[PDB]
């Protein structure tokens, strides 16, 4: 299925599959929403800043894998975003934010400026 992107442009490979059905369909900032970096993982939800992410279309059973390996138990809520490539999922926070850091830019990076 066609996901977003918020780990970085360089994404991860995962295993395999994130470097062989993955589908470049393009770069896609999008506004209006902010990234929290909670330690590990980041997360992103509905705000105010430009999320400088990529937008990739993967095997719909590679989204199963992520889904099942992401939140497994409860940890986060599908964002069903419509993007010009394409419907993609987003992961929104879930759990409290308390304690956590703001990108309010919307970039992994940013500081390079």
């Amino acid at each position: 299925m066609r996901i977003f992107v918020y780990g970085s442009l360089r994404h991860k490979q995962g295993n395999s599959h994130w470097m062989t059905n993955a589908q470049l369909l393009g770069d896609f900032s999008i506004d209006n929403y902010q990234l929290y970096s909670l330690g590990h993982y980041p997360g992103a939800v509905p705000g105010n800043g430009t999320v400088h992410g990529e937008v990739y279309r993967i095997d719909n059973a590679t989204l199963a894998e992520l889904d099942a390996l992401r939140t497994r138990g409860g940890e986060y809520a599908r964002q069903l975003i419509q993007t010009p490539y394409g419907s993609a999922w987003m992961y929104v926070y879930q759990r409290p934010v308390d304690g956590l850091k703001l990108i309010e830019s919307g970039d992994w990076l940013d500081r390079d400026k």
